[PDB]
């Protein structure tokens, strides 16, 4: 995805760096 970042469902907080 890394089209979301803090807000989605999926959405990871420490991931996020994968999860942009």
């Amino acid at each position: 995805n890394c089209d979301w970042d803090k807000s989605h469902e999926k959405y990871d907080w420490e991931l996020w760096d994968k999860w942009c």
